[PDB]
């Protein structure tokens, strides 16, 4: 029977067996009033205080979301939906701590990723026990508010200022400041991480200044806030929120009678016309996201970066081999899951189209342009490889670097990896590689588990990622130093050496995607 | 009668006629309740307080521990055993201070060397009266427990969590901390030092978060945690406490219960027992001895040298040119202290047995590789010199070189001597050279004494000793400025300038042990 | 009526009429006990506190002290004999400050020379008023005890500890500290000045922990504390004290008993006997001075100017042309103030004995060869010139380089001036030169008076260095900016840049008497 006194009151935790060992595992733990009723589309509130014990023994709610329904029943897709209940009442967070409980650990805390539309803290893939068993860390992740109502956004008016599941995840990290001691952790050495849409949040994080003081350092895996899905301009979101008042009958003059009347509607409402609030969808569209709302974010974020104004930390970044393959067979013509999806040209073109839709005729030829010049034998998968490459590089890589870059410019240590490792379980095909979101599993040291079907190869991989990110977390520096590993160099401009995660061996390189990213981040802008 | 008012009370002290001034000695001072009955294998506990006068005038019961009875009558290994009274009642220390007392005098903390097995403060060549003395420093030395008393380590568990001999030598600085000031002592400057388990303590001191915030600077000689004898794995050390178990008829199921069972064993049962725990010791076994407890010492130490996770402050290092030699005669065969043990190829291969227990055949013949090259005469002492390296340079010497490096490579000043003199007295025979501990006397300032049969060289070697050792600890540069001394270079990785200490004259060179350390710290880790 | 009120209570200064402005004087404010009775040879004890108005509108009492009788009716000699009473009760000081009374001005303290034998702060040449007018600077002067009464020493007896005069100094610091906002003074930015012994005190609160806070920076004229005659060892202050107990009848067994005679003894029976303590004197002798007491100074300054022990901060420092020449009258055969002195060979070589009395034939002749290398003319003043820079150079200049030297190694800015203007007026003849503390009278501005038959050349050399010496206090930095003056370069080692002060033309030179203080500076000291 393990319970902890926090600020707001005990909680009861749980044992687990994880390798011999055991770890306390404290799942749905809340750190805000539930945001309802009055409470629909604001700023988090903060916990009241409890009497008798909370019973921390199950994953809570999942925040209201939208779910992918393109593939029912397989497993590659069904992996990333929602596996406990969907409710507004879901503002909850974990907590994975070493048994015997630590003196004074270092903290990772999860921010999960899903477009800021969707995702929840208590998939599989991020199961907290085994980084908490093997590294002694202790691991928190939190559910935060998503779609639109983590992100509707009518600038200025506290109704609805946008940001909302920013500032959900805020709130947690200040639950981390003020209780986290409490469980054996030190609020002095708290690492944020988190993937995609999640990695974009750490970014922001960096950014805003009421999150500085809240963490120690950062670690941000395929995603940052200047990849084109990640901010929504003021125009676009106010844009967005009426047209959301259009589709469901709360168009009134006065802005906060629009904002009274979406609270009356139910959340089904709500979510069956978020994809509609935009004129065409990518499969990346990100309807409501973060915004400039003068109080998380107080300017432009590209402007902040761009003249140093953020939190002065070491920062681990990264990307995975073939990021943009998995969007593909969510709406371009002649991709299936269930086949090799050779293209042609046409379809190629017709494809850009798809994932380009605002962009002029003379924009997408230059897509087409720089990325068709063949080298040069006549492959038949050559379109095939290029659309993904495209959807890859634009969105994620390129930004990623483009980021990497300018955080370091301003003197402090920073590390870039390229994950190109292809879990020997991947249920999606062949074609797609080394797949968006498909080193998550090796982060948590999932392949760490023999009774599991992972490779030999892949769980002394895992397990060398595992130490890699617990010594950044620890002491900012990610290297693995007591197996001959080759040693992680910091990226710095000009030489830009990063390092290769995979099975065989691993290596030290330079200028990733040289030519593809002097095309997106010199020249596409101007588009 | 001099009279000084603790935090826990009064002590009177004794004066001492040493060179025609006076020294006040308070010898024998608690610091933490006596660590008995239900209070055995537990962290020391924070001394009650007392009323009246406590009377520091002579030297407390050393800690529970087996004696060397390999020569018995004989003064060489004679005069480390403890000189005075076993009890499991020993956590004391003892302060010497200048007369007059001093008004901020730097403190100079001794931590004695012995295994982590043996060991006293009281011992003869460690009297601070001399350094108090001549250099108006405050000199202070404590016991500690040692063994299985001091080390067993059931990782985690409260009853016996490991290390409790470096929390005993912890309290005594936090005592330091609180209490020196009475004696006339600057708590701002005080440098630990010790030799070989000592010099590993210093050397643990300069990594635990815990004793940051206790002393200023370091001295280590002969010794550093990341000598091979230095720290047990917890899985070495739990199936050591299981076998002490065993053979003490203390198997149990529950873990606290066996703890329990070791807590009813009389001293010298356990004591008896403890060679035992091991299916084959060398001369150098450490079979309880400093852990990773995620206390005292939060990860691997290789780890936290390597990352730079350690007190940022001066260090000064040293080795003695003949380390191993003291060690052949505690059973590597055809070795005597009383021949001059001239071996052939077979027992230097023997030899190899009786120092690599564990390692393979390969492990073995490439030690005979490396250091049975001869240059080249047929001289007969060629087997007999190349074991006492082996023994020096693997245990001693490239672990302290190594140290060193690291250590400096974050930025900070490191101070490397080679000692090189052999006492007039050391009534060891002359092929073991300039042994391992037989430094100490010139350190503490024995040969200042004329009494006592030194050569004239001999103190005025002692004499320089003691002046950069105290300029080392007040102003943290080790120089004798005013007798036209060889200055004493920093050690940087690259030149790895060190300094010689001898009677003749004193030396800069350059890369000690350069090929050997090579073999040590590159190759043999990986056999 | 100005009346100040004091931490002690209310002082009343008087206002004086200034080159057509006002300045206000407070003369004699207390700042200790009176050191008489049980107090004398003891460190002075704080004020107690007083009532009504203190009156500060005169000189005070200077301390005891032997007088100049050499030249009676000579202003040239009796211009730095004392021009107030004498007597035991003399602990006061003098504070000058602008009309209006300044709001935050910086603050000058004068600390005078004479041996540590001799001096006081109301000498005509040290008048404050006229820096106070012109650079509305405040400047505060104190009176120390000196000769045995401020001095003597049996180091570690409080009775008589020793440096009793440097600890008087510290007091008033203290006083500024406590006081000076008052005055409308900045206890922030102040900064000591002083000249021969007054330059050596200034160099040891450099060195003195007490005195670090209690001043900003540092300025010292023809003077520092590794000059040959400015500490005592241990060894000859005992022999001192007992010395003098021999000859006033007070030579006891107890040590304190020896003081406590010694304080039953009028001043004058002390003074009489002081020239005696020691076997053969110089004219620059100082049988009682600093000491290394374990108080003031913690250490041999030597080591601590060597090791980098001293407060971190700008000085100012410079000589005069020629400092030796006023010490060849004070009893150097075939000198005369009354004629050309030119002297013989065999006279050369007893002056050589007049002042390095206990110096080997070898010694003395070292000295001879290294000076009388005539260049090359049959020149008559050859040997009554090389007598002079003999003096001067050993005694003043080389200390005062080198002290520069070492100081500015430890990377603060240094200045160093030559001094070589003869004031018009010198009463002196002209053989001696650019004398021995004749600059004194430039740096107080005495020139800037048109009514005092200086020349034009003079009151606008006098008005620059006020100027440079004001700008160094206020901001750090000794230049004129104004006038197209020259710049004055930092004092470097490797370059060794330095000023020269003259009616003429102001010069940047380097390496100032290069192959003189190799001379005395790394062979005499091993004589
Ligand atoms: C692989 O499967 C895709 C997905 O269906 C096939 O794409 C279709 O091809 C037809 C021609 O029969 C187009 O008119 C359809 O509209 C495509 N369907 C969709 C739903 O996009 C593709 O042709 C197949 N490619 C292979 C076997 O290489
Ligand atoms: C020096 O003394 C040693 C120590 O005894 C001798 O070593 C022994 O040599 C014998 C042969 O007589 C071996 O079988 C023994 O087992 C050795 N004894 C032990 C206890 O180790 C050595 O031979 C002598 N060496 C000399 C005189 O050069
Ligand atoms: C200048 O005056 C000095 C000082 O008196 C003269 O020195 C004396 O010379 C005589 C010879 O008549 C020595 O025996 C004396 O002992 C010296 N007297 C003292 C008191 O030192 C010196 O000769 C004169 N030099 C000149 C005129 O060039
Ligand atoms: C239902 C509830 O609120 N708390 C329960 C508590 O009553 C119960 O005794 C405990 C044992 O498993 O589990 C939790
Ligand atoms: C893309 C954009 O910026 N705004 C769109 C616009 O195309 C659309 O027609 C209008 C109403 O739906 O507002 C929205
Ligand atoms: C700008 C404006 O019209 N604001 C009003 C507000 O004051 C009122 O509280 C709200 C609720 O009825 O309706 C709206
Ligand atoms: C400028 C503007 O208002 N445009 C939109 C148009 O794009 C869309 O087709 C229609 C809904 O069908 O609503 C309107
Ligand atoms: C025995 C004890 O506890 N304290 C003694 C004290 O009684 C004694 O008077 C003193 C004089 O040597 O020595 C100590
Ligand atoms: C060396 C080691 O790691 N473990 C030893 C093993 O050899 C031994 O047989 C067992 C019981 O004594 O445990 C212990
Ligand atoms: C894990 C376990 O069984 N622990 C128990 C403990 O609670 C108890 O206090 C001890 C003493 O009897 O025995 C054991
Ligand atoms: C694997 C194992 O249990 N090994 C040991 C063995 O090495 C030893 O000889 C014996 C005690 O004699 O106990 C058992
Ligand atoms: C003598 C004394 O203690 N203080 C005097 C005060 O009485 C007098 O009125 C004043 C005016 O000049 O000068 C001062
Ligand atoms: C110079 C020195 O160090 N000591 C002197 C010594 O010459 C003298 O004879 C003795 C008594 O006067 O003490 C004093
Ligand atoms: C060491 C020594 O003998 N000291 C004494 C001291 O205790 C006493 O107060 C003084 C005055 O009479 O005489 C002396
Ligand atoms: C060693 C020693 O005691 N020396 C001195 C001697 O130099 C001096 O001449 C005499 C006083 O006249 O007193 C005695
Ligand atoms: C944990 O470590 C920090 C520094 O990182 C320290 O200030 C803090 O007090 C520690 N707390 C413990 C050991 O409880
Ligand atoms: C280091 O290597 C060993 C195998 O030689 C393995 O058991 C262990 O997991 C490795 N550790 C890390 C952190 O990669
Ligand atoms: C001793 O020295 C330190 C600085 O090293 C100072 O802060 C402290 O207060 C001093 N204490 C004394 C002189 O009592
Ligand atoms: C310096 O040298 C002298 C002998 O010339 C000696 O008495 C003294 O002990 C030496 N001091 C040190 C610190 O070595
Ligand atoms: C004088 O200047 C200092 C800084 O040099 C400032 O901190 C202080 O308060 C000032 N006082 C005044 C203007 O009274
Ligand atoms: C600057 O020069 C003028 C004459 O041109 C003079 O009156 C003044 O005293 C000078 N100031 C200084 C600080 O030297
Ligand atoms: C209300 C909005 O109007 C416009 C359309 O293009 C959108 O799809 C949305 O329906
Ligand atoms: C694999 C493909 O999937 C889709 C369908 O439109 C096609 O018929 C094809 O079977
Ligand atoms: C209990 C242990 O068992 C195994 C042996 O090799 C050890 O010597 C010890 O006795
Ligand atoms: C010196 C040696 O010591 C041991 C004995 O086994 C031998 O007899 C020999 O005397
Ligand atoms: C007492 C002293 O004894 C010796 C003499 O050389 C000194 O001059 C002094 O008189
Ligand atoms: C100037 C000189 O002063 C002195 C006297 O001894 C001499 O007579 C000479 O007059
Ligand atoms: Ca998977
Ligand atoms: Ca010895
Ligand atoms: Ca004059
Ligand atoms: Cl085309
Ligand atoms: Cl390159
Ligand atoms: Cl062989
Ligand atoms: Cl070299
Ligand atoms: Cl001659
Ligand atoms: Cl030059
Ligand atoms: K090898
Ligand atoms: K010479
Ligand atoms: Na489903
Ligand atoms: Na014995
Ligand atoms: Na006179």
């Amino acid at each position: 029977d393990i319970i902890i006194a926090t600020k707001n009151g005990k909680v009861r935790g749980m044992q687990l067996t994880v390798f011999g060992g055991t770890v306390t595992a404290f799942l749905g733990i809340p750190y805000a009033q539930p945001p309802l009723g009055r409470l629909r589309f604001k700023k988090p509130q903060s916990l009241t205080k409890w009497s008798d014990i909370w019973n921390a023994t199950k994953y809570a709610n999942s925040c209201c979301q939208n779910i992918d329904q393109s593939f029912p029943g397989f497993h590659g897709s069904e992996m990333w939906n929602p596996n406990t209940d969907l409710s507004e009442d879901c503002l909850y967070l974990n907590v994975w701590i070493p048994a015997p409980k630590p003196k004074n650990a270092t903290v990772l805390i999860w921010i999960y990723g899903g477009g800021f539309q969707t995702g929840t803290s208590s998939l599989h893939v991020y199961d907290g026990k085994f980084l908490a068993r093997v590294e002694r860390v202790i691991v928190v992740s939190m559910n935060y508010r998503v779609g639109a109502l983590g992100f509707l956004a009518l600038p200025g008016n506290p109704e609805a200022p946008g940001n909302m599941g920013l500032f959900d995840q805020q709130l947690a990290l200040q639950w981390v400041q003020k209780n986290i001691a409490a469980f054996g952790g030190n609020p002095k050495s708290v690492t944020l991480f988190g993937e995609s849409a999640g990695a974009a949040s750490v970014s922001l994080h960096l950014l805003s200044p009421g999150s500085h003081s809240l963490f120690t350092r950062a670690i941000l895996q395929s995603g940052s806030f200047n990849a084109p899905w990640a901010v929504t301009s003021l125009y676009e979101a106010r844009n967005r929120t009426l047209n959301l008042a259009k589709l469901t009958g709360c168009s009134r003059e006065n802005e906060t009678e629009i904002i009274k009347c979406l609270r009356n509607k139910d959340p089904q409402e709500i979510l069956l016309n978020e994809a509609f609030v935009v004129p065409y969808g990518t499969p990346l569209s990100v309807n409501f996201g973060p915004t400039v709302d003068g109080d998380f974010l107080t300017d432009m974020p590209d402007i902040l970066l761009e003249l140093g104004q953020f939190k002065k930390t070491q920062i681990l970044v990264g990307v995975n081999k073939d990021e943009g393959t998995a969007f593909l067979v969510y709406g371009a013509p002649g991709f299936s899951k269930d086949n090799n999806s050779i293209i042609t040209r046409k379809e190629f073109q017709e494809g850009l189209k798809i994932f380009f839709p605002g962009v002029s005729e003379f924009g997408k030829e230059s897509i087409l342009f720089h990325y068709t010049d063949w080298v040069d034998d006549q492959r038949p998968e050559n379109y095939r490889e290029a659309l993904g490459d495209v959807v890859g590089d634009y969105n994620f890589i390129c930004p990623a670097l483009e980021f990497t870059k300018k955080f370091s410019e301003w003197g402090n240590n920073a590390f870039f990896y390229y994950f190109e490792h292809r879990s020997s379980k991947l249920p999606w095909p062949e074609w797609m590689g080394v797949m968006h979101g498909y080193e998550i599993e090796f982060v948590f040291g999932l392949p760490l588990e023999r009774r599991d079907q992972y490779t030999k190869a892949e769980e002394i991989l895992s397990r060398s990622i595992v130490k890699r990110w617990a010594n950044f977390a620890k002491y900012g520096n990610p290297q693995e130093t007591q197996n001959q590993s080759t040693s992680w160099p910091v990226f710095k401009s000009t030489e830009q050496k990063y390092l290769t995660l995979n099975t065989e061996s691993t290596r030290i390189m330079t200028k990733l995607r040289a030519q593809q990213c002097r095309f997106w981040t010199s020249f596409f802008p101007k588009v």
